[PDB]
Parts: structure tokens; C-alpha cells; sequence
């Protein structure tokens, strides 16, 4: 990797060779040609999977969508010449956990990719994370017929330095920093909402327990030290099933937040406007630290769960 | 940080945001120009420290050493200006070992020997080892500072440090060592290893990658990242390894003039020994337990080294 970084903080200018970890990823929305293992080995394996009794598929996240939607048409020509078709619907962002693996080789029936749970199958009789990424990168893919829970780690990054630590991937990015001696979040962008854990071999200072982190583990976010902001607790029912989001220090507009010690905490987010988008600038808060925490997303202003309406 | 990597003839640029890290750490070996607290309250410190009891330093990397061997006349200047009787003498450890002591709080010639052999009379225990930290890392056109500490500590300090994984590749830096790490068929393993020192400072549990202690290859207390990406497969821990040596570098390759056969036979996990013998003719009769058919040899002061796992 023979790169040129700049710094402005420490003011360095160091060039040479090591290891280099990019934002941009993230601003590369569309640049990717997905190429799974080819035209014809696919269309067996979905083929088998569906006669032994897997409804549909379920995305793992944006990329094997995008993948899928892109890719339809050559397994439904494919099939045509060779009673299946595939019709790829649209979940929003909010890629949920399917409970199945792929299936090994050996009316009009249809493979949804991803459909809602409209009581004809759930999402238990689906096929969740079966594919695996042999190039870093055009991406290739080969599919898998074991079950697994953690996030495919070619296409992870994680970094740390002098007090600035960053974990990455071309849909999220946590950026942590250290000040006063501990660790905290201080930049936060999620483009879906994935529900595959951070790998252990690229989480940066695992040393510590699931009850003191931001991001809860589930959704998605390094088990670390650097994943937490003092005061608050996980994040267990926060915002996190909307579109983009942004972790922003400040109070969302039009509201207040006084620091009390007499009113109730620790339940549900709530957002800032009610069902009929007035805003309600009565908000309280127990211990907690000087600013608040707010999300920025789909409807706009929510706040966690430590802050809550008078 | 806004850097980018480069593709020479595919003439490819990526640039844009993130966090690098560069091996050439380990390439700019004498730029730094260390300055210490103060050249007045130094000279403070280190005064009140003799007079409770603490022999001398002892330093823990080359940066240390370098700025005490830089800046002792400053302080020996300063002592004589305020008419006290002592002098700071800096000898030359070739491998830092670990004192037991922090700088003590500001409320015929005495000697405060910064790092001399342990002469009977002012030991390890009567010696001050890990008492500094970097605020600032300096401009250039790298200067960088130093301030007291006042408490006993055995990690080392992170504002020097950095560890970055990537897509099948990863990589512990510090500007005197640098591990880099891949994944192959499976596990991780180490592929390069270059050392320059012989610290004894811990690595800190938050610039590791993987915190998840015996299959590491290079052991915790000689400092060496506590992860799933140190280590080597068929080779446990090395403890008597061949480490007091100058600047090190672990080789995939079999020594010059020797061969190594897998054997079941024979002993094993002993002590790290040289290929050429004490009068300089090699023993090329080398055996290995369950090891990996590439034997690892340490490249350091003398030369050929083996490891633990291979036995004449």
C-alpha cells in the first residue's frame, strides 16, 4: 500500500508503505459489479435450496441486494431455457436475521429474495448469510452451506493510532476518540440496518463486557472500548431500524434537556415530534452527560434512551 | 488525514478519509528531536528523586535513551549553576530491562547513573523505569515532548503506537518494532517480524487487534501484541528465545549451511541456539517435533538463530 497520508492535528506529511483504511467506501455507493460464482452454478444451488423447502432468501445487507436485483434476470433466463422465477421486492434498509444456510447441490413457484412475513413463510424457513467475498476489489462471491452469525471480514477495516481509532466497512463507520484518558464515539454514520455481529479478529481492544457499549451487539458493532459514550448504557430499544443514520452531540431543535434526578428513565426512544409533528420541548433527563445524544434519520429527531418526555 | 494509495503503471488514486499507519516508522530512524519537561524542573525531579532514595534511571526504549544522551549536559549545567553535588553519567545498554520505581513528586559528586550495569551497589530496585508521556508528537518542517509521571505503570504509551487491520492483512507498528500479519487457509500467522530493542513494556489491551497466553509467538512481557494475530502455527510461545539480540528479523527460511528434518524422536522446547558453535563451525544435524516444513530462524547480532522447537 504505498500511499501518502497527511496529518493536521500532529502535523506529519509521512510517506512510504503500510496499512491504509478509507471513509470513501462508504461515498462509493455504486461502483461495484457483483459477480457471484457464475451463471449456471447459481441457478442449481437456488434451485436445490427451494426444492427442499427454503421459501426464500432474506439480504445480509445493501451489496447482496443490490446483487440480487441486478443478477435476476440471467437465473430467470437460465431457468427458462433449462419452474422458478426469482422477483426481487424491496425492504427499505432494514435487513433482518434469516434462520437457514444454503442448501448443498443434490404452479409457478417463486424465491422471494426478500419479501415481507406475509404468514406464507417467515423468516425462519429463509436463507440468510450463505456467500462469502474471495476479492477485496468487481467482487466476486462464492456461496457457503455453513451457518453463520458474524459479518464477512474481507470487506472489514479497523484502525487505531495516537488517541483516534476508526472501525469501518462500506456501510457503517465508528470513529472513537480519546480525551480526558478514556475512550468514547464521537462520529457514527449507519447506511442500513444488518443484524450480523462484528467479527472477533477486527474489533480493536476487546476487553469489555456488553453493558457499557452504544451500538448493542446484535445490530451490528464492535465489541470494544472505543464503542461507548459516557453515560449512557446500550442502546438496547433505540432508533436503529431507519434509513441513514448520524450519532450527533446536541440537542435536536426547538427542545431542551435539564439535568434532574427525580424523573423516569431507561424505557423506549422516543422522537423529539409526535404523530401529528409537533415538537415537545418539556425533556428531562437522569444522570446523564452535559449534551445529549440525538439520531438524525428517517423521520428525523430521535433521542436515546436515557432522555426522556416530562 | 487526507491521504490515498497509489498504483504505479495502472496509474489508479484512491484518496480520500480514514486512519493510516506506515511501516516507515521503522525506516526514519534518527529524525526526532526529544525535548523533556523543562531543562529547569527535570533537573527538579530527578534532584528530589537522589534524595529519596532512587540510584538512577534505567530506560525502557531508544527514544528515552537518545534524549538522556542528547540532554544530560543541560541538567549537568543546571546542577552546577544552582550549586548542588551532583552529575547524571549515561552509559550504553547495547537491551532496556525494567526498574521498579517512579519519579518521586517535587517536595563529593553523587552519581545518578542512567542505565549502567547492575554494579552491586545501586540495583534494579533503586532505579526509576517508566515515568514519561508524549503530549504532543511534534511539527518537523518531529519534535517530540515529553512530560513527568508520578505513577508506577508497566504498559507502554499509545501515543506512539498503532495497529490496523484491513481485508486479509494486518499490522502492529511502533517506531522500534513491526508485526505484520495475514490470513492464509483459515488462521492468521505472522509473516514478517522486525524488532529493534529489547523492551520490557507491556502493549496496551486497547491498541491490540483480536483480544481473544500460550500460543502467542512473541511473549506479553517482553511487549508483543496480546492477539489471534501473533502467532505462528506448530510454534508455542517463546519464552527463552533468542530476543536480547540487535535488531531482529524473524526469516522463513532455513539457516545458512544447516537442515532441518521433522522427527518424532527427538526433544524438544528447550532454549533458543546458535547455528555456528562457540569456536564458529556450524551443526547442520538439526531435528523438530510437530513443526512446519519452512523452519523460522532469528537474523540478529550474530547471526543464524533458532528457535525453541529445534534442537541439535
Amino acid at each position: 500500500d504505498q500511499g501518502c497520508a497527511i496529518n493536521f492535528g500532529k502535523r506529519e506529511l509521512k510517506c512510504g508503505d503500510g496499512i491504509f483504511i478509507f471513509r470513501d467506501s462508504d461515498d462509493w455507493l455504486n461502483k461495484y459489479s457483483y459477480y457471484p460464482e457464475d451463471p449456471v452454478k447459481l441457478a442449481s444451488i437456488v434451485k436445490a435450496s427451494f426444492e427442499e423447502g427454503k421459501c426464500g432468501l432474506n439480504s445480509v445487507d445493501s451489496l447482496e441486494h443490490e446483487m440480487w436485483r441486478s443478477r435476476a434476470d440471467e437465473i430467470n433466463a437460465i431457468f427458462e431455457e433449462n419452474d422458478i422465477s426469482v422477483v426481487v421486492q424491496d425492504p427499505k434498509n432494514v435487513y433482518q436475521r434469516g434462520t437457514h444456510p444454503f442448501s448443498r447441490i443434490r404452479k409457478n413457484g417463486s424465491f422471494i429474495i426478500d419479501g415481507k412475513s406475509r404468514k406464507e413463510c417467515p423468516f425462519s424457513n429463509r436463507v440468510w448469510n450463505s456467500f462469502q467475498i474471495e476479492e477485496f476489489g468487481r467482487v466476486y462471491m462464492d456461496a457457503v452451506f455453513e451457518y453463520t452469525i458474524d459479518c464477512d471480514g474481507s470487506i472489514l477495516g479497523a484502525a487505531v493510532n495516537g488517541k483516534k481509532s476508526a472501525h469501518g466497512s462500506p456501510t457503517f463507520w465508528m470513529g472513537s476518540h480519546e480525551v480526558n484518558g478514556t475512550w468514547m464515539i464521537h462520529t457514527l454514520e449507519a447506511l442500513d440496518y444488518k443484524e450480523c455481529e462484528w467479527p472477533l479478529t477486527h474489533t480493536i481492544g476487546t476487553s469489555v463486557e456488553e453493558s457499557e457499549m452504544f451500538m448493542p451487539r446484535s445490530i451490528g458493532g464492535p465489541v470494544s472500548s472505543h464503542n461507548h459514550i459516557p453515560g449512557y448504557k446500550v442502546q438496547t430499544n433505540g432508533p436503529w431500524m431507519q434509513v441513514p443514520l448520524e450519532v450527533k452531540r446536541e440537542a435536536c431543535p426547538g427542545t431542551s434537556v435539564i439535568i434532574d434526578g427525580n424523573c423516569d428513565g431507561r424505557g423506549k426512544s422516543t422522537r423529539s415530534t409526535t404523530d401529528s409533528g409537533k415538537v415537545i420541548p418539556e425533556w428531562c433527563c437522569r444522570s446523564c452527560t452535559m449534551p445529549p445524544v440525538s439520531f438524525h434519520g428517517s423521520d428525523g429527531c430521535w433521542y436515546p434512551m436515557e432522555i426522556r418526555p416530562r
